[PDB]
């Protein structure tokens, strides 16, 4: 089934939707609208995403 | 509005949703459920998400 494609397609849809919410957030809160905002979010994302993923997976059991 | 919480809540939302799809994918394709799966899938999703994120943000700002 191509597990990579699976990951990529769901990641694409999630990232696209978020990118819109992101731009919406920066327009409503211009104080956060800097050139490194995306980089900051990305750091929070990598960390939090992998941790929550691991906990949700082990929790889905039942 | 707290920046940390904004980022954390969206990151969490994304992880919870994909964890569900991941589990559902491994149920329909058990051959893929191995001790390496969790790390492989989550990391590949996370890398692609970030790449796509940057691209859509730019596309949206220019438009």
């Amino acid at each position: 089934p191509d597990w990579r494609q699976f990951c990529e397609l769901h990641a694409q849809a999630a990232a696209v939707d978020f990118a819109h919410k992101f731009c919406r957030f920066l327009r409503d809160n211009p104080a956060y609208d800097t050139p490194d905002a995306g980089a900051s979010f990305s750091r929070h994302f990598a960390a939090n995403f992998l941790d929550v993923f691991g906990e949700e997976v082990r929790r889905v059991l039942v």
